[PDB]
């Protein structure tokens, strides 16, 4: 996923910052296995 890219590599923060320029998500984070993005 966006940052997300598995266990060994949780980019919570490119995450939360695809998600975070568009209007609509505050903030986002690596949830399911490390893969998904999920964003608010």
């Amino acid at each position: 996923g966006f940052g997300c890219n598995g266990p060994w590599n949780e980019d919570d923060x490119r995450c939360h910052n695809h998600c975070k320029s568009i209007k609509g998500y505050k903030g986002g984070y690596c949830a399911k296995g490390g893969f998904v993005c999920k964003c608010y």
